[PDB]
Protein backbone atom coordinates (compact mmCIF):
# COMPACT_ATOMS: atom_id res chain seq x y z
CA UNK A 1 0.00 0.00 0.00
CA UNK A 2 2.12 2.92 -1.22
CA UNK A 3 -0.05 3.87 -4.26
CA UNK A 4 -3.08 2.49 -2.48
CA UNK A 5 -4.97 3.21 0.66
CA UNK A 6 -8.28 1.26 2.30
CA UNK A 7 -11.60 3.30 3.52
CA UNK A 8 -14.59 1.81 4.12
CA UNK A 9 -17.48 2.52 1.65
CA UNK A 10 -21.37 1.52 2.17
CA UNK A 11 -20.22 -1.65 4.41
CA UNK A 12 -17.38 -2.68 1.59
CA UNK A 13 -13.71 -2.21 2.09
CA UNK A 14 -12.03 -0.17 -0.54
CA UNK A 15 -8.73 -0.10 -1.37
CA UNK A 16 -8.43 2.16 -3.94
CA UNK A 17 -4.66 4.18 -5.81
CA UNK A 18 -4.53 7.66 -3.81
CA UNK A 19 -5.58 9.18 -6.83
CA UNK A 20 -9.53 8.83 -6.07
CA UNK A 21 -11.07 10.91 -2.88
CA UNK A 22 -13.99 11.75 -1.42
CA UNK A 23 -15.57 8.11 -1.86
CA UNK A 24 -18.95 8.46 -1.67
CA UNK A 25 -21.43 5.89 -2.31
CA UNK A 26 -24.10 5.06 -4.91
CA UNK A 27 -24.76 1.16 -5.27
CA UNK A 28 -24.80 -2.33 -4.53
CA UNK A 29 -26.42 -5.36 -5.51
CA UNK A 30 -26.83 -8.18 -7.40
CA UNK A 31 -23.54 -8.21 -7.46
CA UNK A 32 -21.14 -5.67 -7.48
CA UNK A 33 -20.29 -2.32 -5.11
CA UNK A 34 -19.99 0.73 -6.69
CA UNK A 35 -19.46 4.42 -5.27
CA UNK A 36 -18.53 7.67 -6.54
CA UNK A 37 -14.75 9.25 -6.15
CA UNK A 38 -12.85 12.44 -7.44
CA UNK A 39 -9.98 11.56 -9.49
CA UNK A 40 -7.38 13.90 -8.48
CA UNK A 41 -4.82 13.30 -11.44
CA UNK A 42 -7.81 13.92 -14.09
CA UNK A 43 -9.30 16.28 -12.03
CA UNK A 44 -13.09 15.02 -12.51
CA UNK A 45 -15.42 12.76 -10.70
CA UNK A 46 -15.64 8.63 -11.41
CA UNK A 47 -17.35 5.86 -10.70
CA UNK A 48 -15.71 2.91 -9.21
CA UNK A 49 -16.91 -0.50 -9.08
CA UNK A 50 -15.16 -3.30 -7.33
CA UNK A 51 -16.60 -6.59 -8.39
CA UNK A 52 -18.09 -8.58 -5.87
CA UNK A 53 -16.90 -12.09 -5.83
CA UNK A 54 -15.80 -12.53 -9.18
CA UNK A 55 -14.01 -16.08 -8.65
CA UNK A 56 -16.72 -17.42 -6.08
CA UNK A 57 -17.57 -19.80 -9.70
CA UNK A 58 -17.34 -19.89 -13.48
CA UNK A 59 -20.20 -17.35 -14.06
CA UNK A 60 -18.78 -14.67 -12.10
CA UNK A 61 -15.58 -15.07 -13.86
CA UNK A 62 -17.14 -15.38 -17.14
CA UNK A 63 -19.04 -12.36 -16.51
CA UNK A 64 -16.39 -10.31 -15.24
CA UNK A 65 -14.09 -11.34 -17.88
CA UNK A 66 -16.56 -10.29 -20.85
CA UNK A 67 -17.31 -7.51 -18.99
CA UNK A 68 -14.24 -6.10 -18.64
CA UNK A 69 -12.66 -7.48 -22.12
CA UNK A 70 -15.89 -5.28 -23.81
CA UNK A 71 -15.87 -2.36 -22.01
CA UNK A 72 -12.55 -2.00 -22.85
CA UNK A 73 -13.24 -2.77 -26.78
CA UNK A 74 -16.17 -0.67 -27.51
CA UNK A 75 -15.98 2.95 -27.54
CA UNK A 76 -19.40 4.11 -28.01
CA UNK A 77 -21.12 7.81 -26.67
CA UNK A 78 -23.96 5.64 -25.39
CA UNK A 79 -22.24 2.71 -23.71
CA UNK A 80 -20.01 2.77 -20.55
CA UNK A 81 -16.39 3.25 -21.05
CA UNK A 82 -13.87 1.98 -18.97
CA UNK A 83 -11.55 4.66 -17.70
CA UNK A 84 -9.04 2.68 -15.52
CA UNK A 85 -8.61 -0.79 -14.03
CA UNK A 86 -6.29 -1.74 -11.26
CA UNK A 87 -5.77 -4.41 -7.87
CA UNK A 88 -4.01 -3.94 -4.72
CA UNK A 89 -2.42 -7.28 -4.82
CA UNK A 90 0.73 -7.34 -6.41
CA UNK A 91 0.88 -11.01 -8.17
CA UNK A 92 -1.26 -13.63 -9.58
CA UNK A 93 -1.33 -15.78 -6.06
CA UNK A 94 -2.56 -12.83 -3.98
CA UNK A 95 -4.57 -11.40 -6.97
CA UNK A 96 -8.50 -11.50 -5.46
CA UNK A 97 -9.86 -7.95 -6.06
CA UNK A 98 -10.99 -6.14 -9.83
CA UNK A 99 -11.87 -1.95 -9.11
CA UNK A 100 -13.07 -0.76 -12.75
CA UNK A 101 -12.94 3.27 -12.96
CA UNK A 102 -15.70 4.62 -15.43
CA UNK A 103 -17.29 8.38 -15.97
CA UNK A 104 -19.65 9.23 -13.32
CA UNK A 105 -23.38 9.53 -14.44
CA UNK A 106 -26.07 11.95 -12.28
CA UNK A 107 -28.62 9.03 -11.70
CA UNK A 108 -29.69 5.80 -13.03
CA UNK A 109 -33.19 5.08 -15.16
CA UNK A 110 -35.04 3.38 -12.47
CA UNK A 111 -35.44 7.17 -11.21
CA UNK A 112 -35.54 9.08 -14.61
CA UNK A 113 -37.82 6.73 -15.46
CA UNK A 114 -40.83 7.64 -12.54
CA UNK A 115 -40.01 11.65 -14.06
CA UNK A 116 -43.18 12.83 -15.55
CA UNK A 117 -42.21 13.16 -19.39
CA UNK A 118 -41.81 15.54 -21.94
CA UNK A 119 -41.96 13.75 -25.59
CA UNK A 120 -38.12 15.81 -26.18
CA UNK A 121 -36.95 14.25 -23.54
CA UNK A 122 -38.40 10.62 -23.79
CA UNK A 123 -37.70 10.51 -27.72
CA UNK A 124 -33.85 11.32 -27.06
CA UNK A 125 -33.43 8.67 -24.41
CA UNK A 126 -34.82 6.17 -26.45
CA UNK A 127 -32.68 7.05 -29.65
CA UNK A 128 -29.41 6.65 -27.35
CA UNK A 129 -30.86 3.38 -26.72
CA UNK A 130 -31.35 2.35 -30.13
CA UNK A 131 -27.91 3.72 -30.72
CA UNK A 132 -26.10 1.64 -28.03
CA UNK A 133 -27.86 -1.41 -28.75
CA UNK A 134 -27.33 -1.09 -32.89
CA UNK A 135 -23.58 -0.84 -31.73
CA UNK A 136 -23.90 -4.10 -29.93
CA UNK A 137 -25.16 -5.32 -32.53
CA UNK A 138 -23.04 -4.58 -35.28
CA UNK A 139 -20.12 -6.47 -33.30
CA UNK A 140 -22.71 -9.43 -32.26
CA UNK A 141 -23.44 -8.57 -29.01
CA UNK A 142 -27.48 -9.49 -28.45
CA UNK A 143 -27.99 -8.09 -24.82
CA UNK A 144 -31.20 -10.29 -23.86
CA UNK A 145 -31.54 -8.42 -20.40
CA UNK A 146 -31.92 -5.06 -21.12
CA UNK A 147 -32.91 -3.07 -18.08
CA UNK A 148 -33.67 0.43 -15.94
CA UNK A 149 -31.24 -0.64 -13.61
CA UNK A 150 -28.19 -1.53 -16.17
CA UNK A 151 -28.53 2.23 -17.78
CA UNK A 152 -27.09 5.37 -16.49
CA UNK A 153 -28.24 9.18 -17.66
CA UNK A 154 -26.27 12.62 -17.31
CA UNK A 155 -27.66 15.74 -16.27
CA UNK A 156 -27.88 16.76 -19.99
CA UNK A 157 -30.29 13.82 -21.03
CA UNK A 158 -26.80 11.83 -22.31
CA UNK A 159 -27.45 7.92 -21.99
CA UNK A 160 -25.37 4.88 -21.40
CA UNK A 161 -25.89 1.41 -21.03
CA UNK A 162 -23.88 -0.55 -18.26
CA UNK A 163 -23.88 -3.84 -18.71
CA UNK A 164 -23.42 -6.06 -22.13
CA UNK A 165 -25.87 -9.28 -20.82
CA UNK A 166 -25.72 -12.18 -22.40
CA UNK A 167 -23.30 -10.67 -24.94
CA UNK A 168 -22.26 -13.38 -26.85
CA UNK A 169 -23.40 -16.89 -25.90
CA UNK A 170 -26.02 -19.01 -28.23
CA UNK A 171 -27.93 -18.71 -25.64
CA UNK A 172 -31.93 -17.05 -24.16
CA UNK A 173 -30.66 -18.18 -20.80
CA UNK A 174 -29.81 -16.87 -17.09
CA UNK A 175 -29.63 -18.84 -13.59
CA UNK A 176 -28.73 -16.44 -10.30
CA UNK A 177 -33.62 -11.09 -10.48
CA UNK A 178 -36.12 -8.81 -12.32
CA UNK A 179 -37.30 -10.42 -14.97
CA UNK A 180 -40.39 -7.98 -16.61
CA UNK A 181 -37.96 -6.50 -19.50
CA UNK A 182 -37.39 -10.12 -20.83
CA UNK A 183 -38.69 -10.92 -24.51
CA UNK A 184 -41.23 -13.65 -24.60
CA UNK A 185 -39.05 -15.64 -27.15
CA UNK A 186 -36.52 -15.86 -24.23
CA UNK A 187 -39.06 -16.78 -21.49
CA UNK A 188 -40.50 -19.51 -23.39
CA UNK A 189 -37.07 -20.53 -24.58
CA UNK A 190 -37.82 -19.94 -28.33
CA UNK A 191 -34.62 -18.83 -29.99
CA UNK A 192 -33.65 -15.20 -30.32
CA UNK A 193 -32.92 -13.07 -33.05
CA UNK A 194 -31.21 -9.33 -32.85
CA UNK A 195 -34.94 -7.52 -32.51
CA UNK A 196 -35.11 -9.30 -28.80
CA UNK A 197 -33.53 -6.23 -27.27
CA UNK A 198 -36.22 -4.24 -28.92
CA UNK A 199 -39.24 -5.65 -26.56
CA UNK A 200 -37.19 -4.45 -23.54
CA UNK A 201 -37.15 -0.91 -24.97
CA UNK A 202 -40.63 -1.47 -25.34
CA UNK A 203 -41.46 -2.19 -21.88
CA UNK A 204 -39.02 0.64 -20.96
CA UNK A 205 -40.95 3.29 -23.41
CA UNK A 206 -44.39 1.92 -21.66
CA UNK A 207 -43.20 1.60 -18.29
CA UNK A 208 -42.24 5.76 -18.86
CA UNK A 209 -45.72 6.55 -20.17
CA UNK A 210 -47.28 4.34 -17.62
CA UNK A 211 -45.02 4.81 -14.49
CA UNK A 212 -45.90 1.51 -13.79
CA UNK A 213 -43.72 -1.54 -14.75
CA UNK A 214 -45.84 -3.29 -17.46
CA UNK A 215 -45.74 -7.19 -16.97
CA UNK A 216 -45.05 -7.13 -13.30
CA UNK A 217 -44.96 -11.04 -11.48
CA UNK A 218 -43.49 -13.20 -8.83
CA UNK A 219 -42.49 -15.40 -11.83
CA UNK A 220 -42.59 -16.08 -15.56
CA UNK A 221 -46.02 -17.39 -15.40
CA UNK A 222 -47.76 -14.71 -13.28
CA UNK A 223 -45.57 -12.30 -16.35
CA UNK A 224 -47.18 -14.27 -18.95
CA UNK A 225 -50.93 -13.60 -17.80
CA UNK A 226 -49.58 -9.76 -17.71
CA UNK A 227 -48.57 -9.78 -21.60
CA UNK A 228 -51.47 -12.12 -22.74
CA UNK A 229 -54.05 -10.01 -20.58
CA UNK A 230 -52.92 -6.44 -22.33
CA UNK A 231 -51.36 -7.65 -25.75
CA UNK A 232 -54.14 -10.43 -26.35
CA UNK A 233 -53.31 -14.07 -27.13
CA UNK A 234 -51.04 -14.89 -29.88
CA UNK A 235 -51.47 -16.39 -33.44
CA UNK A 236 -51.60 -20.22 -33.76
CA UNK A 237 -48.52 -19.40 -36.07
CA UNK A 238 -46.39 -18.36 -32.80
CA UNK A 239 -47.83 -21.10 -31.05
CA UNK A 240 -47.39 -23.53 -33.44
CA UNK A 241 -43.53 -22.25 -33.47
CA UNK A 242 -43.60 -23.57 -29.75
CA UNK A 243 -42.14 -26.99 -28.59
CA UNK A 244 -45.20 -29.06 -27.67
CA UNK A 245 -44.58 -29.54 -23.51
CA UNK A 246 -44.82 -24.93 -23.01
CA UNK A 247 -47.20 -24.99 -26.02
CA UNK A 248 -49.29 -26.96 -24.32
CA UNK A 249 -49.74 -24.95 -21.37
CA UNK A 250 -50.03 -21.62 -23.33
CA UNK A 251 -52.46 -23.05 -25.62
CA UNK A 252 -54.54 -24.03 -22.82
CA UNK A 253 -54.57 -20.18 -21.03
CA UNK A 254 -58.18 -18.69 -21.56
CA UNK A 255 -58.17 -16.49 -24.70
CA UNK A 256 -57.81 -12.69 -24.47
CA UNK A 257 -58.43 -10.22 -27.32
CA UNK A 258 -55.96 -8.08 -25.56
CA UNK A 259 -55.95 -4.29 -24.69
CA UNK A 260 -55.98 -2.04 -27.88
CA UNK A 261 -53.17 0.12 -27.68
CA UNK A 262 -55.01 3.36 -27.33
CA UNK A 263 -56.80 1.72 -24.58
CA UNK A 264 -53.13 0.47 -22.88
CA UNK A 265 -51.79 4.17 -23.26
CA UNK A 266 -54.43 6.42 -23.29
CA UNK A 267 -54.01 10.11 -23.92
CA UNK A 268 -54.63 10.99 -20.10
CA UNK A 269 -50.82 9.57 -19.60
CA UNK A 270 -49.65 12.22 -22.71
CA UNK A 271 -49.12 16.01 -22.20
CA UNK A 272 -52.35 17.72 -23.48
CA UNK A 273 -53.55 20.84 -24.99
CA UNK A 274 -51.27 21.55 -28.06
CA UNK A 275 -51.53 20.42 -31.35
CA UNK A 276 -47.66 19.32 -31.47
CA UNK A 277 -48.57 16.76 -27.87
CA UNK A 278 -51.59 15.64 -29.69
CA UNK A 279 -49.54 14.77 -32.74
CA UNK A 280 -46.49 13.26 -30.35
CA UNK A 281 -48.86 10.98 -28.48
CA UNK A 282 -50.11 9.34 -31.54
CA UNK A 283 -46.35 8.82 -32.97
CA UNK A 284 -45.45 7.31 -29.40
CA UNK A 285 -48.49 5.14 -29.15
CA UNK A 286 -47.39 4.08 -32.70
CA UNK A 287 -43.94 3.15 -32.00
CA UNK A 288 -45.04 1.12 -29.12
CA UNK A 289 -47.52 -1.24 -31.20
CA UNK A 290 -44.67 -2.07 -33.15
CA UNK A 291 -42.36 -2.56 -30.34
CA UNK A 292 -44.58 -4.18 -27.85
CA UNK A 293 -45.30 -7.37 -30.01
CA UNK A 294 -44.81 -10.89 -28.93
CA UNK A 295 -44.57 -12.58 -32.09
CA UNK A 296 -40.53 -11.25 -33.04
CA UNK A 297 -41.33 -12.14 -36.85
CA UNK A 298 -43.89 -8.98 -36.75
CA UNK A 299 -41.75 -6.50 -33.99
CA UNK A 300 -39.74 -3.13 -35.29
CA UNK A 301 -35.96 -3.86 -35.65
CA UNK A 302 -33.54 -1.27 -34.55
CA UNK A 303 -33.12 -0.02 -37.67
CA UNK A 304 -36.50 0.92 -38.65
CA UNK A 305 -37.34 1.78 -34.95
CA UNK A 306 -34.21 4.34 -35.69
CA UNK A 307 -36.22 5.45 -39.05
CA UNK A 308 -39.46 6.19 -37.05
CA UNK A 309 -41.16 10.00 -36.96
CA UNK A 310 -40.74 9.34 -33.15
CA UNK A 311 -37.36 8.71 -32.87
CA UNK A 312 -35.77 9.82 -36.46
CA UNK A 313 -35.84 13.54 -35.45
CA UNK A 314 -32.42 12.60 -33.59
CA UNK A 315 -31.01 10.67 -36.08
CA UNK A 316 -27.20 11.29 -36.92
CA UNK A 317 -25.31 9.22 -39.39
CA UNK A 318 -22.17 10.04 -37.21
CA UNK A 319 -23.86 8.63 -33.90
CA UNK A 320 -25.85 5.82 -35.47
CA UNK A 321 -23.49 4.46 -38.43
CA UNK A 322 -20.26 4.27 -36.01
CA UNK A 323 -17.71 1.20 -37.14
CA UNK A 324 -18.63 -1.63 -35.26
CA UNK A 325 -15.74 -2.66 -32.78
CA UNK A 326 -13.48 -5.76 -33.64
CA UNK A 327 -13.11 -8.57 -31.11
CA UNK A 328 -10.77 -16.74 -24.18
CA UNK A 329 -13.02 -15.88 -26.53
CA UNK A 330 -16.28 -15.15 -25.63
CA UNK A 331 -18.03 -18.63 -25.63
CA UNK A 332 -15.37 -20.88 -24.69
CA UNK A 333 -15.34 -22.70 -20.97
CA UNK A 334 -12.11 -22.54 -18.50
CA UNK A 335 -11.85 -23.16 -14.78
CA UNK A 336 -11.80 -20.56 -11.95
CA UNK A 337 -8.05 -20.72 -11.71
CA UNK A 338 -7.83 -20.06 -15.78
CA UNK A 339 -10.50 -17.14 -15.39
CA UNK A 340 -8.43 -15.76 -12.79
CA UNK A 341 -5.28 -15.63 -15.08
CA UNK A 342 -7.31 -14.39 -17.85
CA UNK A 343 -8.86 -11.52 -15.65
CA UNK A 344 -5.35 -10.53 -14.33
CA UNK A 345 -3.43 -10.21 -17.46
CA UNK A 346 -6.10 -7.90 -18.70
CA UNK A 347 -6.31 -6.30 -16.06
CA UNK A 348 -2.32 -5.98 -16.21
CA UNK A 349 -1.90 -4.83 -19.69
CA UNK A 350 -4.09 -2.27 -20.51
C1 LIG B 1 -34.58 -0.19 -10.81
C2 LIG B 1 -33.33 -0.44 -9.98
C3 LIG B 1 -33.45 0.15 -8.60
O1 LIG B 1 -33.79 -0.55 -7.66
N1 LIG B 1 -33.18 1.49 -8.39
C4 LIG B 1 -31.81 1.83 -8.53
C5 LIG B 1 -31.44 3.17 -8.42
C6 LIG B 1 -30.10 3.56 -8.55
C7 LIG B 1 -29.12 2.59 -8.77
C8 LIG B 1 -27.68 2.99 -8.92
O2 LIG B 1 -26.88 2.76 -8.03
N2 LIG B 1 -27.29 3.62 -10.08
C9 LIG B 1 -26.78 4.92 -9.89
C10 LIG B 1 -27.26 5.78 -8.90
C11 LIG B 1 -26.71 7.06 -8.75
C12 LIG B 1 -25.69 7.50 -9.61
C13 LIG B 1 -25.21 6.66 -10.63
N3 LIG B 1 -24.17 7.11 -11.49
C14 LIG B 1 -23.32 6.12 -12.06
N4 LIG B 1 -22.39 6.50 -12.98
C15 LIG B 1 -21.58 5.62 -13.59
C16 LIG B 1 -21.67 4.27 -13.28
C17 LIG B 1 -22.60 3.87 -12.33
C18 LIG B 1 -22.79 2.44 -12.01
C19 LIG B 1 -21.96 1.48 -12.58
C20 LIG B 1 -22.20 0.13 -12.27
C21 LIG B 1 -23.28 -0.22 -11.45
N5 LIG B 1 -24.06 0.72 -10.91
C22 LIG B 1 -23.86 2.03 -11.19
N6 LIG B 1 -23.40 4.80 -11.74
C23 LIG B 1 -25.81 5.40 -10.78
C24 LIG B 1 -29.48 1.25 -8.90
C25 LIG B 1 -30.82 0.86 -8.77
C26 LIG B 1 -35.03 -1.57 -11.30
N7 LIG B 1 -35.40 -1.65 -12.72
C27 LIG B 1 -34.62 -2.73 -13.38
C28 LIG B 1 -36.85 -1.90 -12.79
Amino acid sequence: DNQFYSVEVGDSTFTVLKRYQNLKPIGSGAQGIVCAAYDAVLDRNVAIKKLSRPFQNQTHAKRAYRELVLMKCVNHKNIISLLNVFTPQKTLEEFQDVYLVMELMDANLCQVIQMELDHERMSYLLYQMLCGIKHLHSAGIIHRDLKPSNIVVKSDCTLKILDFGLARTAGTSFMMVTRYYRAPEVILGMGYKENVDIWSVGCIMGEMVRHKILFPGRDYIDQWNKVIEQLGTPCPEFMKKLQPTVRNYVENRPKYAGLTFPKLFPDSLFPADSEHNKLKASQARDLLSKMLVIDPAKRISVDDALQHPYINVWYDPAEVEAPPPQIQLDEREHTIEEWKELIYKEVMNS
